[PDB]
Order: structure tokens, then C-alpha cells, then sequence
């Protein structure tokens, strides 16, 4: 359960960070699939390894620490989160929650997140961007909701509503930007269902998920979104369709993370460009 | 998680309470959405803080109590202060008060809760008698009974057949009918969302299509513990809000309207429970 | 009280067992419903009580690893299972399967008792698992949650052909050619963490999710076996017809489940023996 994502600990992390950068983030960006280049494209960047932030949860990519990247992107002050805390890795709720709440105290108003997901919706193609317009939080329905435990009233209410969790205006903007930049055809909106993971969904599971009205399935993101919505950060989330979910037990096609990475790699340039352009048009200063 | 809800710990809590009161409750009541609590005759109000190894509620200036007394001539114990799983309470913490009730002599547990109305035919303030449930956390390996079975209390694999005693439901309906508010009463399937987030429109749509009538974040664990130890159950959801099914609507479930609709129906709900208890069969 | 199912701990346990037996099993069998007499059929057999295997999970009459030969093949039979509804950890469930891997197991055959959701199912039917819905898994209680043990498998295992189709085809042919093809179905097994039987509403929902049988086990081991590359054959004995009607008097009862399983145990044993008999030998 790392350090409790309470106001005390979150403030402490926040203040440590504020020592290290003069950048007050307006936008938090959770680097998921296809956003690896975005991270690297931050201007006047300050890079703060998780290992350099006391009480910040620790995650590593093959022994390399995740980083907090501060700077501007499309003229906007941002904090890019490079290194996420997936529940399938065993991370506790407080661990996932803390970075988001730190973002809150840091000044973040809008969280943008990407992920890789399997396309349940049969109209989806590989490489499609599915803007999350809603989610089904299977772990949350089953008592693994990231918010289970004492509510941190400092951050939000005991029973947050998740109405407009995926800010409809941000979604309208994102679609708009895709349309204007000639890749609206790649952009869909859909329901993202979280499979706790880390197993890919079996065909029966995919078939069930599809029947439940899920468009894409992934193993991430929702808990972050919940914490974000809980503390009043607006959320924009896109799933990169990194594979078409197999609904048929007899198919020899099988999901594999290498192809997920491949699709993320191939769509990273467009996704970055898209996020940069969305950000450029975020209504403010 | 402070104490395993086994026969020894439970017996100890029961025996302690029995020093504190001579009332042997036949009916255990858990009020989620009165007021009833208030109107129990000759009440002995025992704070949880007074009961060692009994779960203790979070504060807020309102510690929970076991209220013992008579309602409609019947001996009852009212549980004021519930332990909801979304709070991070453990299985043992939720189980124990119910098993305590068993030892104290509770034969019937009556529970109210607030729920989102999934069923489109429902309106705010409606009462949905639970006739069945979908225990999503239970299915997903968070069943309150997960762990060593406490044989003192019940079987390893409890059937949840007639879990919402059909006779109690029939009586409850009859009573609501006889008292001019039968039109408010429905029966349906309660699905537990572990919570504490309200359900997204997509979740509600999924829940509705799973055959769920109302959704809430409580009750089932208690019901499971009760049925496991053979307490009959009557449970009703007050539809404190209509679940929003599509993401377009401004919508928004809110604990405020929960308390509101709650209050609006609190005296009816309490009246109903009293009148039901009035007509329960008596040994 | 739970040792990580990592390569170190699993090797220690495997190596220990290897100093109690020289049977290198190629087939692991996990005794569920209808299995139990299976051990009797095992020849040149050594019983190894779990109590005798350091760091091996311990279970109620302590469970046993039974090594030996069945239908001309080296098998290890796991007698005594670790069910998540008992409170056992993922590591407890995972370790024996991973031990089997190290011991040389190529094929895991498993039976369980299940409620028959599919309305065409009869009591005592065999439903070969051809797929599953791991409700605990979707809900963040997947046995693999935690650091991926790379010695065993990949971070994100696919569950494609989890229920090896060739094993399933063989199983069916054996049933068909031995006069009980009519007892044999294939279906989707959904795991209810349990230990409560499914309410009528739940069964109804599960049926509508596309589930044929419901039980409280098996999937975790299947997931661990698929993760480390063990092929899986799994059969649910329909030990009761799930009740979908909340107005029904019929109810699941474990005594009956045990009774129905015990009744089919002989046929289930014969089936497994005959399947093994026909397994490709290299
Ligand atoms: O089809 C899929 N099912 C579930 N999660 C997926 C799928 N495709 C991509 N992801 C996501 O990408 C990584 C695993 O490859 C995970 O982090 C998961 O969230
Ligand atoms: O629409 C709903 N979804 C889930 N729980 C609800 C809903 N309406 C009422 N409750 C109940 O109200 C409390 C929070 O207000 C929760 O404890 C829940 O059980
Ligand atoms: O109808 C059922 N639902 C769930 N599990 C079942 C059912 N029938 C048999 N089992 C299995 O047998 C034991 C309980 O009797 C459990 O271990 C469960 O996995």
C-alpha cells in the first residue's frame, strides 16, 4: 500500500517536486501506448526520476526508473508521467493514487492518458484510436476499486460520481483536432473495460465483454481516471487498438505484447502529434 | 480483521452484550436508508465503543450503536452504523456483527439500503424488495466468506436458495399494500458494486442487462453471512436515484439525493418495517 | 506463511521431490470431481504427502503428490487442491503447478465439479472446458497479479487455445469410441470465487454471459499452467444443475455434489486413463 495517498504524504511529494522544477503543470500526461515519443518531445524539459522523489511510488522499466517530465508542450506547462503503476504488477491503490493526487496539488487541471487496448468492437481496426467516453471498471465493481478504504476527503468525496468522467468537451476537441488534421477516420469513441490482468482476455471473456457493451479492453488506466475524477481533474483518455480481441476459441491468432508494442511504436508519431495538437487547442493560457 | 469472526470471538462478543442487556432479539435490523432506530420501545442503546472486539465504526461524531428493544411488540436489535466493504473493512469485521446477532437469538434480519435504480420502470423513492442478488465482488473472489469456513456458523458452500425469504417478501408486499403504498413496492435483483464510485453509465447499462434491478455497495455481504448462519433475510433498497444509462446526460448520482430521497421516505420505510415486524410469525 | 512461486522456491521444491522419486512426470493430473480412484490406477506409484515436501502448500488427511505410471505414461497426480475460497494465496496455488512444470509435466489434466448453467446439460455430464471466464481475474484477482516470474512465463500470457484443442478432440474421440460420447460436452467454465453457490440471478447472468458451467476453481491453475507452457485439458463434472429460478425449491448441495462426483469417478478415471493411453508418445 506504499505510502498512504493522503494529503500529508501527497503534499510532501508535491513540495519535493516543486523544489526541483519551477514548472507548475496545467496538464498531466500519463504516457501509455504510443506516447513514448511525446515524453521525449517536451520542451525545456526537466526530468525527475521516481527514485529522486521521496515517498513517490517506485516502478522501473527493466531496472530503469520511471520519470516525471516537466516542461511545456504546445506552449502549455505539463508534467509527463513516464512509468505507470499497473495493478497487475501488484501495486497498491495508494501507489497508483498518489502520483495523480500529487499532480492535483502540483496544479494539474487536465490529465491526458493513452493506453493500448484490444478491440472488442468489431468495427475497430488495428491502429485505431478509441477515445474513452466511458468505462466499465470490473475490478471496481468487484471490490478492487482503487478508492476502497478510508476516503481521503482532502482530495474528493466518499462516493464520487463518474459522470462525464471522460470530459465530453475534451473528447469533442480531440475528435475535432483529429478531423482537422486528416486522421478523423482513425478516431472512434468507446467504452473501455478494465481486465485486471495480466492475462489477455480469453475468447469467451472477450465475447462477454463485447456483449456487455465494451468497445476496447485493457488492464490499466481506469484506476488513474478514478483518482483523477475523484480529485476533480478532467480526463482525456485514448486507447490505441493494439490488437483485435479474439472472440473465437478456434482462432489461432493470439494477443501478444510484442505486437502491442509494435502497434504503439507505429502509431506513436501520430498519437504524439495528435496529443500535441489537442494540447495546443486546450481552452486557456 | 481485528478479530476472526469465529465461534469463540463471536460468542465472547455476544456474551458481553448479554451482560449489557436482557433483551433477546428475535429480529435484527440494519437501517441503511430510520428513524426506526429512534422509535424502538424500552430501548437499550449500546455503543459499539462499549463492546470489545466488536467492529468500531469511523467517527464523525457518530459512533455506531446496537439498539435493543421492542418494535411492534417484538424484541429487536437495531444496528446503527454499518461496515461497508468500500471503507476497507474486512470480511471478519462485516461478518461478526451478523454472527453476533445469530448468537443473541436473531432469527430474522431486516435490512434497508439505498440503491441506484437500474430497472427503467423504477422511480425515485421506490422500494425494491430484494428477491435476489448479484454479488459481483463475491463472484470475483471477494466473497465475505472467502477463507476458512467457520463451521460453528454454517456450511462451507452455502446455497443462496430463497436467500431473500419469499415468505417475508410476501408479507412485506401484503403489508405495503394494506397500508396504501403497495404501488411504491417492487421486487428485484440487487447487484453489489464494491464501490465507492457510483456506477458509470456503461456499468449501469451492463448491470441492467445482467438482469439487475438496483445497484448498491452494501448489504450482500451481510446477507451472505446471515444466510450462512441461517438467519432469514428481508432486504429492501430505497431507490434514492435513477442510474444514468448513457454518458450524454448531465445526470450524476450523488450521495446528497441519496440522503434526500432517504429522508423523504424514511418515515414510510420505518412504518413499513414496524408493520412488517408486527405481522411476523412468532414462536 | 506463503512462499513466492518464483523460480528459486519452485526449484527447491521440485529438487526435493526429485530426491523422493525418479518418476519424471510428463502428465500432471489434478484430482477434482470424478477423480480419486485415479490414484489406484497409478502403477509403480509413490505417494508423497505434502507434509513431506518443504515449502509445498499444505492442505487437509494431508494432500499428496502421487507419482507413477498411468496408461503407459509417467504422471504426477495432485491429490488435495488449494481453492481460493479457502483463503489460499496465489503463490500457494501457483507453486504446485510450477513445480509440475519443473518436474517435466507437459500436459495438465484437471477435473472439477461444476454447476450446469447450460440448459442442455444433465447431471453427471462431462463438460470439457474449451474456454473460461475468469471473473476473479477480470476483477484484479488474477492469480498472476504481481511481478511476472520470467523464468516461467511472459508478463501478458495469451489464453488462446488455453484448453488445448487437440487434447479436447482426443478426449471427445475417446469418449465417443468408448460408449459415453453422449455424456460429453464442451463448454465455457466461469469461475465464481465462492464459496457461496451462485444465486439464481447470478446463474442467470452467467448463463447469459455465455457460460456453460460454473465452479470455484481450476482457472487459476489453468492460468499458471498456460503461463509456463503446460498444455491443459480440463473437464467439469456437472455435479448439479444450476438453479436459475429464484422461485425454485431445488438448490445446490455439496453433499450431492460429492455424491455425483463419486458416482462418475470411475468413468471419469477410465476416460482420463484412455485419453492418456492415446496421447502422442515421443
Ligand atoms: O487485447 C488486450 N487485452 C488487454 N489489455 C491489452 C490488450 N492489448 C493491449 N492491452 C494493454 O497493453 C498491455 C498488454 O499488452 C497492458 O498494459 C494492457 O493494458
Ligand atoms: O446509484 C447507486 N449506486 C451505488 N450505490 C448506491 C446508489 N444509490 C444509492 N447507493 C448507496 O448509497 C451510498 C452512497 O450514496 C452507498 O453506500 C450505496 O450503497
Ligand atoms: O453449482 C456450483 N457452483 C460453483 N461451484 C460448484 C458448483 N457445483 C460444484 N462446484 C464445485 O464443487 C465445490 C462446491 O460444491 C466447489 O469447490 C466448486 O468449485
Amino acid at each position: 500500500e506504499s505510502v498512504t495517498a493522503n494529503i500529508e504524504n501527497v503534499k510532501k511529494v508535491a513540495h519535493h517536486i516543486q523544489k526541483l522544477t519551477s514548472i507548475v503543470p496545467e496538464i498531466g500526461i500519463i504516457c501509455g501506448s504510443g506516447l513514448g515519443k511525446l515524453a521525449d518531445g517536451v520542451k525545456d524539459k526537466i526530468t525527475i526520476p521516481y527514485t529522486k522523489i521521496p515517498n513517490f511510488p517506485q516502478t522501473s522499466v527493466v531496472g530503469h526508473s520511471g520519470n516525471l517530465i516537466f516542461g511545456t508542450l504546445s506552449g502549455r506547462k505539463v508534467v509527463v508521467m513516464q512509468g505507470r503503476f499497473h495493478m497487475y504488477e501488484g501495486y497498491s491503490n495508494d501507489t497508483v493514487a498518489l502520483p495523480i493526487r500529487v499532480m492535483k496539488l502540483l496544479g494539474v487541471k487536465i490529465l491526458m492518458v493513452s493506453n493500448a487496448a484490444g478491440g472488442l468492437n468489431r468495427s475497430l481496426k488495428l491502429g485505431d484510436f478509441v477515445i474513452l467516453k466511458d468505462h466499465i471498471y470490473l475490478p471496481g465493481l468487484g471490490l478492487n476499486n482503487i478508492l476502497v478504504g478510508p476516503n481521503q476527503e482532502a482530495f474528493g468525496t466518499r462516493f464520487p460520481a463518474l459522470s462525464n468522467a471522460y470530459d465530453r468537451d475534451l473528447r469533442k476537441l480531440a475528435v475535432q483536432v483529429a478531423e482537422e488534421n486528416g486522421f478523423g477516420n482513425l478516431v472512434h469513441q468507446g467504452v473501455y473495460v478494465m481486465n485486471g490482468g495480466p492475462c489477455y482476455e480469453t475468447p469467451a471473456e472477450c465475447t462477454m465483454l463485447l456483449n456487455m457493451g465494451c468497445d476496447v479492453v485493457g488492464m490499466s488506466t481506469i484506476p488513474e481516471v478514478v483518482i483523477a475524477r475523484h480529485c476533480g481533474i478532467q480526463v482525456f483518455a485514448v486507447s490505441l487498438v493494439t490488437n483485435i480481441s479474439v472472440l473465437d476459441v478456434e482462432s489461432d491468432l493470439k494477443p501478444n505484447h510484442e505486437e502491442v508494442l509494435a502497434t504503439g511504436a507505429q502509431r506513436a508519431e501520430l498519437m504524439q502529434s495528435w496529443f500535441e495538437k489537442i494540447i495546443e487547442k486546450l481552452p486557456k493560457d
